[PDB]
């Protein structure tokens, strides 16, 4: 939630979400062939009850973030896009994005913080998905 606000370190957001998901398959590997009750497997949940409030924070990113595909692709969002040129409106963003109404407000300008504004004035949203959403398919599925 630091880099995703400002649009000048995307490489280095790419970089560090490729951390996490190295990270996680190291975890993983660790949970490879447990028995039940396993004492690697207790010392894990003992790891993630320790971080708690860190793990649940980028459960929640991921959340944010792994709905924003329905809501690109919800025909809501199609009739206040007026025809798949890729690009839609600021106003016209936050008024479909608040119609999809799963989010609330504070994810909402979190939203709108996170999508780069233009001179254009017409955000991408076909960019902001495609460089969103699949980090965080990727990073999301091995978590779960």
């Amino acid at each position: 939630m630091k880099l995703s606000q400002d649009s000048s370190q995307i490489e280095l957001l790419k970089e560090l979400m490729d951390l996490q998901k190295d990270m996680v398959v190291m975890l993983l590997s660790m949970l490879e062939g447990n028995v039940v009750n396993g004492t690697i497997g207790k010392q894990m949940v003992d790891m993630l009850v320790e971080s708690s409030n860190n793990v649940e924070m980028i459960l929640k990113f991921f959340d944010m973030f792994l709905k924003l595909k329905d809501l690109t692709s919800s025909d809501t969002f199609k009739e206040y896009d007026p025809d798949g040129k890729g690009v839609i409106s600021k106003r016209d963003f936050h008024k479909a994005m608040e119609s999809h109404k799963h989010y609330t407000q504070s994810e909402t300008e979190f939203l709108l913080s996170c999508a780069e504004t233009d001179e254009n004035e017409t955000l991408d949203y076909e960019e902001f998905v495609k460089r969103f959403h699949e980090p965080a398919k990727d990073i999301g599925f091995n978590v779960a």
